[PDB]
This record gives C-alpha cells, sequence and structure tokens, in this order.
C-alpha cells in the first residue's frame, strides 16, 4: 500500500475481505463401507458405494468419513477391528466388490454365493466365503494379458506402492508358511531378513506373493473408482489412522530400527495410557513404540511414507491419540498392566515440518479426546490442526465443558458422536434424568421426542468448520446399531444398514439434512 | 521440555491446558447513564447508578457499556448526541448528580428543583435547569478549604489531567466571551494562542476557567465512585470513542499541527464515507482529519494522551469507524457532498505499537460494521482486537452473513442491536414477512411471541467472548424506546427508563438473564 496519508487507488472499496477456501463450512456422514447393505455378508466398494455417494450429494454433504481401511486383525477377539490392523498400508480385501470383479471378467456370475444373512457382519464366517473368490479373481488377473494386467504391472512397480507392498507381501507369505504367533519366533534367516532367505521365499511362495500383490491392486483400483466418483460429486473422503502399528506386521519386521526393540527384536517398552483416577490401573495397548530420536536423524522417512500412502487413499484424515506426538506413555514390555510406566517426550512439530517439506499441505485432524496436557494443545495449534468436539460428551460437567457449542472454535470438527459412542437415541435411553434435563435446557428447551434433531442441529449450527453425523442417527437407530463399545471384545464393527433400507428410499432424510445445511451455511 | 524420547517428570499429567483470563466469557448491558430514571430531567451518576450496578450484579452481568461521556454538541440539531461532543476528554456536566452534591455539602436540599417530567430527556430545557446548580456547587467547592478543595488541587495539577483540561477550560472561556460559530473567526491573538493573550484570558475569565475546572473535577469524582462501585461488583465499564473530533474544540484549536489545516487554520479535507450504491451521494461528516504523517514523527503523542484519558474512565472501549486507521475517506472542505473524495492510507499498526509502548495493553473493540476492505480485517487481526456481530443485521442476506451466530468467532462482541438499532420488538414489528420466516427458521423454529428471548439467547449462546444486550430489550420495550435513528436530527438520545420502573422491581428480569448466562458459560 502507498505511504501513510497518500491516496489509495480509486478502486480501494473493491478490495473486499478474502474467504480462504480451506475455511469453507462442510458437513459429512460417518459410515464405514462394511456397513453398506447388500447380499454378500459385508459392505463393499461396489454398487452400494456409488448409491451412497449419490445420497450424500442429494443431502448436500461434502465429506464422507470412514474408519481405517486396513485388513483387520483376525488373531484375537479384535474380530473385524479397523484399529487392530495386520498392516498400516494395505487395504482390507473383504471390502473388494464381487459384482465389480464380475464387470471386470475376473469372476463369473455363477461363482458368486447365494445371498447371505444381511443384518450384521459375521466376522467368524465372512473370510471363508469371500477370500476364495478374491483369490480366484487375482489368479485370473495374473494370467490375463490386457489393460488390467498392464495396470497391475504399473501398480507393483510404482516406487511409492512398492515401498510398503513388497514387504507386506513377503511378510504375509512367511506368516502363512511359518505360522507362529509372532515373527519374534521366526527362523533366524527370515526373522532377520537374510537377503538369500528372502530370495528363496519368492521362489517357494511366488504364487502367494503374486496373488497378495494382485489383491492389493484390486483394492486400489476399486477404492480409486470410489474416490474419483466422490470427487465428481464434490465429496472429500476423511480417513483415520491409529498413531501406533501392531508388532506382528511388515511395518515393524521390515523397519525394525524405526521401533524401540532389543537386539532380539522384542519391544523394550509398549504403548498404553496411565490411570487418571480410572479403575486403579490404566490401559495396556501393547504396541511397539517409535524410536523418535532415530527417526529425526533420517527426516522421519518412515512417517513420511505412511502419510504419502494415507494421502493416496484420503483427502484428509484423523490421527488417533494425536497427544502421543507431544508426549506418550511407555510401559516396560514385561509388565502385564499400565500402572508402572513413564511419560516420554514426543517428536513435536519437527515431525510435521518434515511431512510438510516432503508431501506438502495435508488436512490432519487431531483426535484430542480425554485428559490432554497443555503441550498437546500447543502442538496442535502450532500446526493449525483442528481438534474434536463430541456433543454426547458436552452435558455431564459444567458450562466450561469444551464439547458444548458455545465453547467450539472455527478450526475444529464437531460430531454428535463417533463410532465409539452409542447412537443419539441409544445414548438418550441410558442418560441419567439430571443430564437429560441439562441437555434439554441447553438446546433451548426442545422436547425429548426431538432429541435426535436437536443434537444434529447442534452439530450443523456450530461454528466448527466440519460437522460429521453418523449414518445411524440419520436413520433414527438405537443401541442395536452402535458400531463399537471401547471396553469390549465382541459384537463390535458388525453394524450394517438393514437390507430393507435402500439409499433410493432415503430422499426425505436427504432433504431434512440438506435444509439445515442450507440454514447453517454448510451447503 | 527434555530431549525427544526422554522421560518427562512424574507429574506430567498435571500440566492441564491454561484458560487465559482475557478469554473469559462475559455478558453486559448497554445503558447510557442519561437513561437512568429519577426526578431531575436526566439520568446522573448518583443513587440510580448504584442501584443499576446492584441489578447488573444480581443479573450475573460483568460488563456495562455506555456511549461517549463527553459534553454533547448544543450547537445544531445534534441535540444531546454523545457522538457530536464539544471536547474529546471532558465529562458531560449534565451527568453530575445533584443528590451527591447535597451529600457533599456543595448544594442545599432546598436548592434542588421540584420533580421534572420523567419520560424523556428534554435537551432543549435540561441545561437551563441543571447548569446553574452545577455552577453553584463548583463555586462553593472553589471557596471551601477541606478535603474536597485539596482533591480539586491534586486533580487540576495532575499532568495527565492538565494535558487536556487547561486547553479545554481556556477554549470554553474564549468561546463564551467571543461567541463566534467557530474559533476560525476568533481575534488573531486568541485564534493563534499568543502567550500574552492567553495570560490576559486567565486574568479576565479567571472565575469562568476556575469553575469549568471545578465542574470537571466534580464529574471525575462522581465517575470514579461509580467505576470503583462497579469494580467492587465484578463489573467492567466499556466506553466508546468516535475516531474523529469536532473542528470547534480545544482538541483542534490547541493541537492544530495534529490536523490537516491550511495556514489560516481551515480544514483542507474533511471526513465522510463515499457512496456504496447508496442514494447516489454518501455521507459528509465534516470533521477535520489527522495529519497521520506528522503524528508518526512524535510517536503519536496526541493519540497516546487520548487513550490515557479513555483508560482513566473505562476498563475497555470501542473505537467507532475503526476502518479509518487502515484507510479513510477525505472530502475537499469546499465540497457540500461526499461524492468527490479519495481513500487515503491510514496509520495502521504502528499507531497501536506506540499506544502499547506508552500505555500497556488496552481491550479496544473495533467497530467494523458496513462495507470494510481486506486491509481493515488484516489491521484488526494484527492487533488482536475483537470486531462486532449485530444479530438484527444477520437475517436479510444469505448463510454467509457474518452476523449469523454460526459465523461468529471467539474474539468478537455480539449484540442483539446497538443504540443505532431499534429494540428487538420494534425491529420485529417492521420486519418483512420473508425475513421474519428466515429468523424463526434460523432460531430452531421458536414462536414469534418469543422473538426477544430468541435473539437474547442467540447472543448469550454465541462463541463470542462478550455478549451485550440493550436495557430496552430486557424491559421488553418497542420503537418508542429506540435510542438513535442514524438518519435523523430530532427525537434521539432522549430515552429514559420510565419513572414507574425501578431496579428493585426487576428481580424477575435479573433471574431470567442470570439463568441463560449460567447455561451458556458467561457467569
Ligand atoms: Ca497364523
Ligand atoms: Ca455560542
Amino acid at each position: 500500500v502507498p505511504a501513510v496519508g497518500e491516496d489509495f487507488p480509486i478502486d480501494y472499496a473493491d478490495w473486499l475481505p478474502k474467504r480462504d477456501p480451506n475455511d469453507r463450512r462442510r458437513a459429512g456422514i460417518l459410515l464405514h463401507p462394511t456397513s453398506f447393505p447388500g447380499p454378500y455378508g459385508i459392505g463393499d466398494l461396489g454398487p452400494q458405494a456409488f448409491k451412497f455417494l449419490d445420497w450424500l450429494h442429494l443431502a448436500g454433504c461434502s465429506l464422507w468419513q470412514v474408519l481405517p481401511l486396513v485388513p483387520p486383525g483376525k488373531r484375537g477377539n479384535e474380530d473385524g477391528s479397523p484399529y487392530s490392523g495386520q498392516d498400516a498400508n494395505c487395504g482390507n480385501t473383504l471390502l473388494i466388490s464381487l459384482e465389480e470383479l464380475v464387470d471386470d471378467g475376473l469372476l463369473k456370475m455363477e461363482e458368486l454365493p447365494e445371498p447371505l444373512p444381511t443384518d450384521r457382519v459375521n466376522y467368524s464366517t465372512i473370510s471363508e466365503i469371500k477370500d476364495p473368490l478374491i483369490t480366484k479373481a487375482a489368479k485370473r488377473l495374473l494370467s490375463s494379458e490386457g489393460e488390467l494386467k498392464d495396470q497391475l504391472e504399473n501398480f507393483r512397480r510404482d516406487p511409492n506402492i512398492s515401498s510398503w507392498l513388497e514387504d507386506a507381501a513377503y511378510f504375509a507369505a512367511i506368516d502363512n508358511s511359518v505360522n507362529t504367533i509372532s515373527w519374534y519366533d521366526w527362523p533366524e534367516p527370515l526373522k532377520n531378513r537374510h537377503l538369500a532367505a528372502l530370495e528363496e521365499v519368492y521362489q517357494s511362495e511366488k504364487d502367494f506373493i503374486d496373488i497378495f500383490i494382485a489383491q492389493q491392486f484390486l483394492f486400489q483400483r476399486q477404492w480409486k473408482k470410489v474416490r474419483d466418483y466422490a470427487r465428481s460429486k464434490g465429496i472429500s473422503i476423511m480417513g483415520d489412522m491409529p498413531i501406533y502399528v501392531g508388532y506382528h506386521s511388515a511395518d515393524v519386521w521390515a523397519n525394525k530400527k524405526q521401533f524401540l526393540l532389543n537386539r532380539k527384536g522384542f519391544p523394550l517398552i509398549v504403548s498404553g495410557v496411565p490411570p487418571d483416577a480410572f479403575s486403579e490401573t490404566g490401559q495396556l495397548w501393547g504396541s511397539p513404540l517409535y524410536d523418535w530420536k532415530a527417526m529425526e536423524k533420517d527426516g522421519f522417512s518412515w512417517w513420511v511414507r505412511r502419510i504419502q500412502r494415507a494421502t493416496d487413499l484420503f483427502d484428509e484424515f484423523r490421527i488417533d491419540h494425536f497427544r502421543g506426538f507431544a508426549g506418550f506413555w511407555a510401559v516396560p514390555s514385561e509388565e502385564k498392566i499400565a500402572i508402572l510406566g513413564r511419560w516420554k517426550v514426543g517428536p513435536g512439530k519437527p515431525l510435521f515440518d518434515a511431512i510438510l517439506q516432503a508431501v506438502g499441505k495435508i488436512n490432519i485432524i487431531a483426535e484430542d479426546l480425554g485428559v490432554i496436557t497443555e503441550d498437546v494443545v500447543q502442538l496442535r495449534k502450532s500446526i493449525e490442526a483442528p481438534g474434536m468436539a463430541v456433543l454426547q460428551f458436552a452435558f455431564g460437567s459444567d458450562a466450561e465443558n469444551p464439547h458444548l457449542p458455545h465453547n467450539h472454535e472455527q478450526n475444529q470438527v464437531v460430531y454428535t458422536g463417533t463410532h465409539d459412542n452409542d447412537t443419539i437415541r441409544g445414548w438418550w435411553d441410558t442418560l441419567p434424568q439430571e443430564e437429560k434435563s441439562n441437555v434439554l435446557k441447553y438446546l433451548s428447551n426442545i422436547e425429548e421426542e426431538e432429541i435426535s434433531r436437536g443434537l444434529i442441529e447442534g452439530a450443523v449450527s456450530s461454528v466448527a468448520r466440519i460437522a460429521i453425523i453418523p449414518m445411524q442417527d440419520v436413520l433414527g437407530l438405537g443401541s442395536d446399531s452402535r458400531m463399537n463399545i471401547p471396553a469390549t471384545q465382541f459384537g463390535n464393527w458388525s453394524w450394517r444398514i438393514p437390507s430393507s433400507t435402500s439409499f433410493d428410499n432415503l430422499d426425505a432424510e436427504a432433504k431434512k439434512l440438506r435444509d439445515i445445511l442450507a440454514t447453517y451455511g454448510r451447503l
């Protein structure tokens, strides 16, 4: 601008204030694709994904949130959990659409199963039904010589893809052949990745490895079709990543010096959270911990690759236990409970500086629920990451509760509830009378019969730039539709949209949401 | 904090996030003291001020907003306007309580007038009634020899006070003696402040000057009693200052080189705003403009003194036309309309840097209504000043309207309406049907009979850290109680709380406000 007291240009009054597109107010729906209806025992990236995205577009939503898309752990009572994955980078092959593989010519219509029970995912039977079909398709792809063969070859050779996929395929092949609980007990030449032993693995487990890679290609191609369709409708996909990875994975076995292991590969210290005046002992998660000091020395190369793959799948994503980047709880690996542990200093902002330098800007959402310390808030604000507000947590303390709408901020994501909460109606059903009275008073004395509308409107009318509603609340469902209970081992991750509910019969729900998105400026 | 990967102290989880007391959520009432009830034709700093502050305390309010406390212009149809003051620094002597002067022994009970009509301030008669009484009191103070005489002497000699008061008293004395419309036409030795001519003024106008100074002391002492009482009840007082001062004042006459005048003292350019597709021509305010370039050279000493006096009266204050600090509209002084003018570059952040350096931190509120340019937003954000939201302006455009609550931010002041808007009920009465339908839909489909409660709750439930309600809305009043209409010359600044309404009969109103301040975290 010119010097103080001098004339501005004649057109000064045209310099109107800039709205940054990064600040655009948006609404989205939380729906894991396993929850899609259809006849094959589990939701998939096929016809229902496209009908869902058409419904989201009709509703005026510009975001879709999913849980992690990784292959869930099969190897406890973590049955179907997206947060106990077998690999940080692979896609769950159970999300692969049998109908899309028929369209591709990789499966015959006659090979599809007769319609399976539609109410709930049965994680104890679904792998035995779909796995053989996904393998048949991969084998037909590997023997084919067209366009899809050429795409498989470009995928397998892509240096971003091969940086995790080769290790993930060889890990799976060795796990399948050796079949110990963990790689800690593998024969020394496989445990310690002797170059000759790995060459021998590829000769004796060639078909296993080729099929695993072809399955990952089939996932990638289906997911890219879904994401391209979403982008065509003005919809971004928000994903989710746990901060930690599981010990028994390619992530650890192929990258041992990224973790705090002893010279035999056993974790020195593992993840958890301490007591916070909660049931004497805290939580023993038991993941290996990162050697953040070693990571800093190579520019956090392992974390940069993890983020590159996340941006390959997602427009934006949440990191669970974001607080772990400022300070993390470390339990000696011999301990059977979390009590005996220490807070260690996390990597802080330099991790995010290195990601920015290598990958450019990413919308990372900081999962920041529970007790967090001032350094966590200072880290989050330092990288301009939004945190979370969850309305189901807002009404049980005082007016200083951060989840109450008058305490929200613009750079924040507001939920009615997540996959870890009950539905609005289930939560209401078990809520104490005093808290119910508090909720109704807060939301301008609305009636108890309209609690669902009141919380949904409470999220949409927030200053928070992103509002996310679980599909279960749009459908008006109760506790039988909850996705996860945090303390349990069974019944979780299995909710599906009922077979009787179809996206083409939800025009009324789409209009009801669209009207409040219009009113509160999210359209 | 220790090095990455090392232990934190054992007490890490006790480092909970810091709530800055500057961010505390507060509620206040807009009530100019002229509006206080009582028997002497105008509200004053006496018994009703204390009853008001007791009511505000009972209501849980922690702020009181007033208009400028300066002596209003008597010398047009600006009748009683706080924004056309005779001086930037003096207090309005019409706010001086006759009852408090009786308590002081400066007036006799027998000298007080018989009760005057109570409904409205009559600016054409109130000066002729109160001025002679305030003069009698000042004369008794000047002839007294006690505690109050000693306080008058300490006041008159205080270097902050004397920096504006001596000039203001000599200006008033010369204006009274010479009695031209403006000082531009004063005899040259008074116009140009010849040291000998000023010495002669004090000899021939000694009583006038001494009385003017004693009246300003009586104002100061009454105002300080009110502010001390407010602070005793946890109440801050928010004041208000126009960016510009009037030509015919001590501000200009004693500080000519602070303004853009010609060598005879006539303004080169004057203030206004251009057309913005509004009635062809814009607004010709006609104040002199600051020589911001000359001001920068002495560290903005004139502006620093203006702020010092504002902090002497107020805990915090709004600056009207804050945009003028980034860019201001300048009209050649010969022009009779605003059309022909140019935008000039304002002083920007260095003015605020100099104020910070000289006076320390002040809560300045930026009046930022109407069309403002990006540089105004960037200046405001650069000094972390809150702007305004006014709910009565929120509902007539689209969902991107900045006055709508989903567009508010934490560092902001939200009003239902100011002294320039109608009351909520008056505004409702003249609102078009389409806009009414829009308002009711926005506020969760409340009924039209509860519009006042709906807007008040809309302000209190905002994320904006300060919410201000006009006393007229608490009392449920209509258009007959509006303080100012922006386009008019008559009927303004005259509203009083009716004689039949007393603060001790408003317990129900105080509880109703207190309950929503509790709910929305402003208590
Ligand atoms: Ca096994
Ligand atoms: Ca005169």
